[PDB]
């Protein structure tokens, strides 16, 4: 078995190779359609049933388009829908929101719509805009020129929402406080006086209507205020609009510094980072009550807080995970977690729990007594788990047919170790607790009796409720659509099933692709964005319908294509998915890129690309030619490339994910090496003497653990933005997988590569560290403090900084440098002949 | 000519080598005696004339010793003085750690001491505590260690900058939270004089200090103090007295704030620093005075704080920096050396205490006090000089006793006239000023200027008198001679000289040739101590007795008296370099050092490592012992590298025109000279392989290392750059504005001098650039390195990077230095010297 050595190109030549092979990927890296919305025409003469609206990128900016859904289709041919443009057209906190949401594309990111009026409302650039289409005013046949919402506000306006109750009114966040503006009457009004804009963030820590760093980064909740969907009518012929909102106080939260992007300044931004073990923000609910007269003039605003403290009414709650209003607008719901994230609660909150904010004790005491004792929080649902709660967006409340009962669908891993849908009915008891006594409530005084718990789905697979996945209820046919892994962990698919008499699960998407679906609000259409290992992504429209004899049974017909596939890329040879039975008692899946132009008898250098943390699955049946293109390029340059989804990865169950609880970094490489050896025993072109490992973020963490724990196997490790020290990562993430540092002294020690710098190799040209200098998430100090201890230990390293980058690489020049450095580093210290001589 | 390749040792092996060769230098890295002071015994029957006191390091802390100077010696033998400990054994803050960076102090212990002659009172800081002992006053001389006496305090924070009052040795003063305090060491009365700073407030809110030198003055002007005691005390009719303290008050409200990484990396926090970058404002500065009334037994009756009658901007037109300050011997006037922004216009200015009026906010009482001071009471510019190059600040400034009321007489040094720094006796007549304050107008550009009655040149020629880094002048007023250090005999050797300041001409050398010297004269001008060395012989401290022939006091003769510190004797594993010189096409002889590779093979050619500084204020090449400091240059020679060092133009100890060569033009002229001298060595010695040359330096050295890779990528294969200034706009005022001027008047100079701007001009080949930097560097902020990497990333150029996260501008932590040396040797091996390095292309 003679070793294959990779051709030794210069730095300039490799750049030209990377340039050339990336030259025809301009069209490939531009956003496919999203935020789909179906709206009916209601024109019995016209040829179109629906108009669909969607954000898309036609190198362009991201904007609203529309397309026409026909009443009928010529089934001989394949219809491709034409994209009509709907429209005709960063700060610090805008940049950070884009980092927390991981938004890469510039342009309009989202939009509210009001059905009754046809009003779009969207932020675009600095300004907020609004146009009507599809309501009373009908349907434009050409681009619309949008209307700028005017403002007296000096600073940037974030998080704009239409009022569902009255589309003339909108709300937004300005300088950490809630404002409202009327787009007809031009009336602006500040609803909250919490944050003084002029004061320092060290002095003034309170905000209102905003989600703090932890909730944005680890719970994907970006908004922190919620319009009440209905308006209560006054005797005056006016109305009351309500807004529930979170109010954070970050006074006791640690203040870290992060380098400012303006390197010119040599300055540092202040952040509130609650590191693991430290205080989270002190939270509470508030409600602004807004009285409007019979033609949109604000009579009065009354800001109102909870009758008792949050710590009393919601015992043991740390994070407000999700919140909103029930469809009727009667109750305010909230999904709530404890500190350890092992106990979830869904709680209804009557508006009568809130009372006027009054610093005077006489009036405050009279208001506390004026609210009845019967008015109480209602914990309609609770669950626990030995592993942890995975927050998701699935939660549907039904119409309230009885005063004393509520009915809803929620999802959970806590019964079976697999996320499934459950229809639940909770009795709303008058609480045992009485506020009159001047005592504090018992820990199960607000808990509702559970009348019904029908499991809608069940099995060795999961329903998806994150990254856009959710459910869609059809209340007429009493069905529910959802995405799942039932057919395979390697393929996401759309399914439907009755929530009444839950029988079999009818699959709707065709096997052999993975699907990202979305159902028309009128439950008569769905759009699938799908791909597979060989075929690029493509977005297609499918019409739903039922047999006359049984409306439960749904079937689908292809209607039209929204986005056509690009077709197979000339250079790109995709990888083969493989699986092997582990000694751990689990099937682990892998991907293998065989070297291109495979020589008989020879063995090749091997790059293990890895993420291996939670909330991620690299190995599945989607097209990897866009995102992991350079793994194919590595194959063309002679490297074997391996990717293995170890234990802890998602889409395999909660027990699979919980494998590394308290044990992070300790088990993941054992699976990687097992997968790497399964291939070596079954393919003799894998040179195990020359194996490299590389990854970003958690992948970078495991790259260090690989070279630390198993230097015998891995020759080189290239670690990108790694946590080298778990004590400087946030509460929300770390405490979920690792607990409090006092209750896991050994897990934290063993999981922190900075505490174990003595175990790194004393040969050079093995460790390479990459990091964004401006990283606010995996703060650079992870790399800087590891380097401090590597220097104490007398160990060698190589360092590459990206001074204009935060956690992700956004600037193309930076990404070009990275890809070029990585390719050259592997050539020089793994692949080439010079690399072998070097030892 | 076949190429020699260096033994390709492993990382673990090279650490062993560097560890083994470091091992037997425990004694070598220890501080020799310094801050010497002679005190007479005045004992007819006693065998000793003087007792010397000095700071020294007997891996010990720096502490006070004394030795006994005999009345006579046996001239057959060589007397070694015994080191007697003055002190008995004892029972870092942020501001200390910065001061040590500003003063460049490596060693631990007692840094300095004050001494009151009349009482024997020492005063010295050691740790946070401030201590005193008595020895050599009326009380007498101890034969045993003394117990250090802690000055007790009610101050919470570190007391910095203690100074003994020369008028009363019971009173001391110190800075505490940027304000001046005084404490009596007998009565224990402590007191706060200035109420300017609020310790509990953030520096962003409150940046007014009192009695402290701001960042630029400490870093660039080597003034580490902002208050000065008046040396005599005015007596009151009460029976007690007035003491006075001149002090600089600063206001850094308008100065830009940058953020430097905190050393505690765990916090992930940064500290706020007032860094006046080139272009931006320096602090608003002024003189103030604290008038301290004491009664008959040492109680403070009262304290009056006083300010200038008119603002500093009016009274001292043009003045940015207060460079030096203090009082005249009698205490009649306070003096001050004052520069303009461009640092091309120096002024010496006498300031009467009667210029200061009590501080008042009430406009009624304030206006009455302005009228009560006479119009004759005025600033007095006693000396002014200008220059097309710049003004190098120095400590040489001696005022004589004042006989005629209207006149004042002094010695001062200057490069401005001759082009080289020489001494000048000057007499100045003190006019009542033309400007009159009662008028209400403002003074014109030179209404305070004094008639120059005399300007005798005590020295002259193509060589400089030294007045920096501990060099100064001693003045025998009886015999009317002035002692000084200089380069008259050679630029490569410093020597002690003496000359008359009445009838100058002949300049008698006192130190022996063939060595460079660091000398120090007794206050009674009858002894001198020289710390001397040369390229071959380690440094050595000896005591010499001065004397004259009966007939002629001018004729000064020395005689060896005793050894204070004996030479360690040549280190067995050390070969010193050869000094060389060559005629440059610039019209200047440039010198250099040359370490040949050990066991030199005939016929084979060797890889070459040019080591560099090359900026102003320093000379690397001279006849001093380079065996301790530049030891690893020899370690490179032993591995089979040539090592070259050349002092290019703009260097040091060669006059102001030589230094001025790179005015407005930094980066541009230096690498020419380095390459010329390197090409000179190649044309003469054929063991120098020019196809494998590397450059390396720290700070300005690293700056030029980058420039050399940038400008001359044909000559230099690799370049290792340590803590470089990549971008001149980010460096401070006092330094940049001096050599490069304001950036508005010199865009092209800055552009060409800033490597970050010219990132495109770096090579596209990897394994050539290596950047090193202290991550906590407060002077050459890490941003220089980070922003350079920004544009190297943009340009798609490769680099190697090494960070030392515990270090500021110096490398203090031993583990950090060990790693730097290991990485440097291994980088040079794998990318320049070794065989595998050759195959790598
Ligand atoms: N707050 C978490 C969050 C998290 O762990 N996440 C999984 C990764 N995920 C992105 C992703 C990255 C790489 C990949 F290959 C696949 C997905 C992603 C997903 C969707 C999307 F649209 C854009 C990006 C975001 C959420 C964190 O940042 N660290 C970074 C880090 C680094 C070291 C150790 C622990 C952690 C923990
Ligand atoms: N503020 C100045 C100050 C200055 O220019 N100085 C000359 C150097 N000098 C030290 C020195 C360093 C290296 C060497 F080889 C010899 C001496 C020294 C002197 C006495 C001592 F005890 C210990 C060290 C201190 C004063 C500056 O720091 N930079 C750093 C820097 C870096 C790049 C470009 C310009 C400058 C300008
Ligand atoms: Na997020
Ligand atoms: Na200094």
């Amino acid at each position: 078995l003679e070793p294959f050595y990779v051709e030794r190109y210069s730095w300039s030549q490799l750049k030209k190779l990377l340039a050339d092979t990336r030259k025809y990927h301009g069209y490939m890296m531009a956003k496919a359609p999203h935020d789909f919305m179906f709206v009916k025409r209601n024109d019995p003469d016209g040829p179109h049933s629906d108009r669909i609206y969607y954000l898309a990128m036609s190198n362009r900016e991201n904007t609203l388009f529309y397309s026409e859904i026909p009443k009928t289709i010529n089934r001989a041919a394949v219809l491709m829908l034409s994209w009509k443009p709907l429209l005709d057209l960063y700060s610090r906190e805008e940049e950070l929101l884009r980092e927390r949401k991981r938004i890469g594309t510039v342009g309009i990111a989202s939009y509210d719509y009001h059905q009754g009026s046809g009003t779009f409302l969207f932020q675009a650039g600095s300004g907020i805009y609004h146009v009507k289409d599809g309501g009373p005013q009908g349907f434009t046949q050409q681009p619309l020129r949008p209307n700028l919402v005017e403002t007296s506000c000096p600073n940037i306006r974030m998080d704009p929402k239409l009022c569902p109750a009255d589309p003339d009114w909108i709300a937004f966040i300005h300088s950490n406080d809630i404002w409202i503006s009327n787009i007809v009457t031009r009336e602006e009004r500040r609803l909250t006086y919490v944050h003084n804009e002029l004061a320092n963030m060290e002095e003034d820590a309170r905000s209102a209507g905003v989600a703090t760093f932890v909730l944005q980064e680890e719970f994907d909740r970006y908004s922190g205020y919620w319009w009440c969907p209905k308006a209560e009518t006054t005797p005056s012929g006016g109305k009351i609009l309500r807004i529930l909102y979170e109010e954070n106080d970050e006074s006791e939260v640690e203040i870290i510094h992060v380098t400012s992007p303006m390197l010119e300044t040599r300055r540092a931004d202040s952040f509130r980072y609650p590191k693991t073990g430290t205080a989270n923000p002190k939270v509470t609910f508030k409600m602004s009550e807004i009285m409007i007269d019979a033609e949109g003039r604000i009579i009065d605003v009354i800001d109102k807080e909870l009758i008792q403290p949050f710590e009393i009414l919601f015992e043991g709650v740390e994070y407000i995970a999700r919140a909103g209003w029930t469809p009727e607008g009667k109750y305010a719901w909230s999904i709530l977690l404890d500190r350890s994230q092992t106990r979830l609660q869904i709680v209804l909150i009557s508006p009568e729990l809130f009372i006027p904010v009054e610093d005077d004790v006489m009036e405050r005491q009279r208001l506390i007594e004026s609210v009845p004792d019967s008015v109480t929080p209602l914990i309609i649902y609770e669950e626990t788990t030995d592993i942890w709660i995975n927050i998701h967006d699935i939660f549907h409340v039904f119409p309230q047919s009885h005063e004393e009962e509520i009915e809803f669908i929620f999802a959970s891993e806590c019964k079976t170790g697999f996320r499934h849908l459950y229809k639940i009915t909770s009795i709303l008891k008058e609480s045992k607790y009485k506020r009159s006594s001047g005592g504090l409530p018992a820990p199960s005084d607000f808990k509702c009796p559970i009348k019904e718990e029908i499991a809608i789905t069940s099995g060795e697979w999961e329903v998806l409720g994150r990254h856009g996945s959710n459910i869609q209820v059809d209340e007429v046919r009493r069905l529910v659509y959802f995405e799942g892994t039932k057919d395979s962990p390697l393929e996401h698919h759309l399914y439907v099933v009755s929530y009444v008499n839950p029988g079999e699960v009818t699959r709707l998407t065709d096997r052999g692709y993975s699907h990202s679906c979305c159902i028309s609000q009128h439950c008569d259409f769905f759009i699938s964005k799908y791909s597979n290992q060989k075929n690029p992504h493509c977005v297609s429209l499918y019409k739903l319908s039922s047999p006359e004899d049984d409306p439960t049974c749904k079937t689908k017909e292809f209607w039209a294509t929204i986005l056509d596939s690009a077709g197979p890329l000339p250079d790109y040879t995709p990888p083969e998915i493989f699986s092997f039975e582990s000694t751990t008692g689990f099937t682990l899946y892998g991907m293998l890129y065989k070297p291109h132009d495979l020589q008989p008898g020879k063995k090749y250098p091997t790059v293990l690309f890895i993420y291996g943390g939670p909330q991620v699955q690299l190995v599945n049946n989607r097209f990897k030619g866009v995102k992991y293109f350079r793994l194919n390029t590595l194959a063309s340059l002679g490297y074997v490339v391996v990717v293995i989804d170890n234990r802890g990865s998602c889409h395999r169950g909660l027990k699979f994910e919980g494998a590394f609880k308290y044990k992070m970094g300790q088990i993941e490489i054992d699976d990687q090496v097992e997968g790497l050896q399964y291939l070596a025993s079954r393919y003799d072109f894998i040179d195990l003497d020359r194996v490299g490992i590389h990854g970003w973020s958690y992948g970078g963490y495991l790259s260090l653990m690989a070279l630390m724990q198993r230097s015998d196997i891995f020759r080189v490790a290239i670690a990108g933005a790694p946590v080298t020290l778990w004590i400087f990562y946030d509460t929300g993430y770390t405490e979920r997988y690792m607990g409090h540092p006092d209750q896991n002294e050994q897990g934290y020690y063993l999981g922190s590569v900075a505490m174990q710098a003595e175990k790194f190799p004393s040969e050079p040209n093995r460790l390479l560290l990459l990091h964004g200098f401006l990283d606010e998430n995996v703060h650079f100090a992870h790399t800087s403090i590891l380097l401090s201890f590597l220097v104490r230990a007398g160990k060698p390293y190589d360092l590459q900084i990206y001074p204009q980058e935060r956690h992700s690489i956004r600037v193309p020049e930076s990404g070009e440098h990275y890809e070029l450095h990585l390719l050259h580093y592997l050539q020089e210290n793994l692949g080439s002949r010079i690399a072998a001589l070097k030892v």
